[PDB]
């Protein structure tokens, strides 16, 4: 995919540059969406390091796929760390291209 993609690409530079504020907000924003039910929410918050929660959250967005993932990357667009400045194609850009081979690396 896209947003989950780029998650599965610099998930250590995003759980870096974010914080559990961030994550926090995040999870408070899926729960007030209901994109996350209690019982996932608190496997999600039980980890005993911040930098693993954010990496239960990352399974649940491959799960979902395309949402979960994007108010992630949202949040970040919303915080303005300025860390993640090549950000995806989040329905955020002033004219998305023919995303017709982009090319990728890592």
């Amino acid at each position: 995919g896209i947003a989950q993609q780029w998650i599965q690409s610099k998930r250590e530079d995003i759980v870096n540059q974010m914080t559990e504020a961030c994550l926090n907000q995040s999870l408070d924003a899926l729960l007030s969406r209901d994109l996350i039910m209690k019982e996932d929410y608190e496997l999600v918050s039980t980890k005993p390091t911040r930098t693993s929660k954010v990496r239960q959250l990352l399974d649940t967005t491959d799960i979902q796929g395309e949402e979960f993932a994007k108010v992630i990357v949202q949040k970040l667009k919303d915080n303005k760390q300025m860390g993640l400045q090549p950000y995806p194609e989040i329905l955020v850009v002033s004219r998305s291209p023919s995303l017709n081979l982009l090319q990728n690396k890592s």
